[PDB]
């Protein structure tokens, strides 16, 4: 993997180390969440990945908050955000130290409605439609099952992650493996009210991961937080080269 070229700058973060391919970041300052509400950290970072490769934003903390897991596109020049959730029905506060931000590559393939093309050109997920309506109450799950297979690639693995649309309006998905039986997705409404997503929505995307992305080993070249515990995610082994101007 080539070098991944990336600007940081927040004197509200640590970075804490860019070692093994992986960027994580730690808050130094409380961050209140409240209840029923989207809370979005703008991490002042901004990153480019090399070539044929994505990178993968997420947090891990062992608060009672969930975080989006986002999936950053090739041309993506902006700035990245964190988007997260209350799981509680009162203030949820993240002390020094307790968010852990990490920033990592994968390698990902694309094929050629209920699986779409975006209609901007590199983008690393296909759009996945709504097969039915549903209402999300509010602080409930909502599970729905993708049956017909996606395209099969060699040495790659069907995914679904979630989109940042939906995160900021306080819905949720949880990140799996699209196996070749089916796969059950389940969608969380952390806000305050009813949500009805209707059929052929885009409620989620299809990613391709390089199946050297998922394995079953623990060590500090994989985290379960991503994916669950059953698929680990490893991501790709670049080096992280600080490029100033790429902050904006
Ligand atoms: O958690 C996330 C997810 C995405 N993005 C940026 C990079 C993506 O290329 C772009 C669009 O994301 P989606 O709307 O496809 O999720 O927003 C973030 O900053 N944070």
């Amino acid at each position: 993997c080539p070098h991944i070229r990336y600007a940081f700058q927040n004197d509200k973060l640590l970075l804490q180390q860019a070692s093994v391919g992986r960027l994580t970041l730690v808050n130094k300052t409380t961050i209140l969440l409240r209840p029923m509400k989207t809370t979005t950290v703008d991490l002042g970072l901004y990153a480019r990945p090399p070539e044929g490769h994505g990178l993968m934003l997420w947090g891990s903390t062992s608060r009672p908050v969930t975080s989006h897991v986002g999936i950053i596109d090739p041309d993506y020049t902006g700035e990245l955000r964190l988007i997260l959730q209350n799981q509680r029905r009162y203030n949820s506060t993240l002390r020094p130290s307790e968010l852990k931000i990490h920033l990592a590559a994968f390698r990902y393939a694309t094929p050629q409605g209920p699986i779409n093309h975006p209609q901007y050109p590199g983008s690393v997920g296909l759009d996945v439609s709504l097969p039915k309506d549903l209402a999300l109450f509010p602080h409930q799950t909502v599970s729905v099952t993708l049956t017909v297979p996606p395209p099969s690639i060699p040495h790659h693995r069907p995914t679904i992650f979630g989109r940042s649309g939906l995160a900021m309006q306080g819905i949720l998905v949880k990140p799996c493996r699209w196996r070749r039986g089916g796969v059950d997705v389940s969608l969380t409404n952390f806000s305050d009210q009813t949500v009805f997503l209707n059929k052929y929505r885009r409620f989620c995307q299809l990613v391709y991961l390089h199946k050297h992305h998922l394995t079953s080993f623990y060590s500090p070249h994989s985290d379960a937080g991503v994916l669950g515990p059953r698929s680990l995610f490893r991501w790709a082994s670049c080096t992280f080269e600080e490029v100033p101007s790429l902050a904006m």
